[PDB]
């Protein structure tokens, strides 16, 4: 398999900087590799053999060190909201409101171009009150995961309220019911923690997952999570188990102590579960990405001059369609 070459949307023009570009070997000219967050599509390629500078948040740096064994000497964690000079360039990391340690990166280029790379983010009104507020941003590298008008979904808070009210009612109807959530990466902690909290329980999980959550600076985490599954009413399983076979199979462990499973999994408030026997799976629209409305609001507020989409950029047609939305957002706001 021939190593691929770093595409342009991961390069910061005229700098020696790349963002989330670890799977291409030595990128020619790259002197500093930024990692926006610890999701595998973004970190793919990093390992103990990576020997160029990696800039990232402190949570991401802990994860690089402890899970991927990146050598400490190449990990450069930067605090949020604070100007840092990197190979002569002024950079600022901001909270992306995505998963723990996820950042957006503000680059002040020598030539006066100001660039915002959102990494993955879920656009919030609070970003309109950050450092972004101060100077003009010319070029925006935008997380366009849900850059389509049909992508609507409630706030995280509405989804979590649905989830805790559902779980509560479920265990009131059956004290021997088990609540399950799936995971395959960091993020979405707020969902299983709010469930566990409403059930007065800790979240039961594997040794591996318990260690990962230690890297995340979640206040009093050890009081909320546990590896003793049999003591907990909320279990966290691999996403691949969240299906009737995996769940029927989990119900046979802990010695048949539980006789029903209620499971939550993200889609693909006001939802129909799939039910087979004593297993129910609710697909809930919990998202760590901007909805189409959230994205449009943020961009109309930021008023950038050029937008480089970084998701769903696999076809010309898709790239053009996004550009067309962006041009419509300009026409409508005026900028
Ligand atoms: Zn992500």
């Amino acid at each position: 398999s021939r190593k691929k070459t770093c595409p342009f949307y991961k390069k910061i023009p005229g700098t020696g900087f790349t963002v989330d570009a670890f799977q291409y070997g030595v990128v020619e000219g790259c002197t500093a590799y930024f990692l926006t967050h610890f999701h595998s599509d973004h970190y793919a390629g990093l390992s103990k053999h990576f020997t160029f500078p990696v800039y990232c948040s402190e949570i991401t740096g802990n994860l690089l060190k402890n899970k991927l064994h990146v050598q400490e000497q190449y990990i450069h964690p930067l605090p949020l909201d604070t100007e840092c000079i990197v190979n002569g360039v002024k950079v600022v990391l901001l909270d992306a409101n995505h998963c723990p340690g996820a950042v957006m990166i503000l680059f002040y280029l020598p030539n006066g171009t100001v660039i915002l790379h959102t990494g993955d983010f879920r656009a919030d009104p609070s970003m309109e009150r950050s450092l972004l507020a101060d100077q003009k941003v010319h070029m925006l590298y935008l997380d366009t995961t849900y850059c389509s008008p049909e992508y609507t979904f409630p706030s995280q808070q509405e989804v979590i309220r649905f989830a805790i009210n559902t779980a509560f009612e479920a265990v009131t109807l059956n004290p021997h019911a088990l609540v399950v959530c799936g995971t395959y990466s960091i993020g979405k902690e707020k969902v299983f923690l709010a469930i566990a909290d409403v059930l007065g329980s800790k979240v039961g999980m594997s040794q591996e997952k318990y260690k990962t959550l230690q890297c995340l600076n979640i206040p009093e985490i050890n009081s909320l999570i546990t590896t003793d599954m049999c003591s907990s009413l909320v279990h966290l399983l691999p996403m691949m188990q969240i299906n009737f076979k995996g769940l029927q199979s989990h119900l046979k462990k802990c010695g048949g102590k539980y006789n029903q499973i209620l499971a939550f999994r993200p889609t693909g408030a006001d939802v129909i579960p799939q039910t087979k026997g004593n297993i129910s799976i609710y697909g809930i629209p919990y998202s760590e990405h901007s909805s189409y409305l959230e994205m449009k609001r943020f961009v109309q507020w930021l008023k950038p001059q050029k937008i480089i989409p970084t998701v769903n950029v696999g076809t010309w047609k898709s790239r053009s369609t996004m550009e067309k939305y962006f041009r419509e957002w300009k026409l409508e706001a005026g900028y």
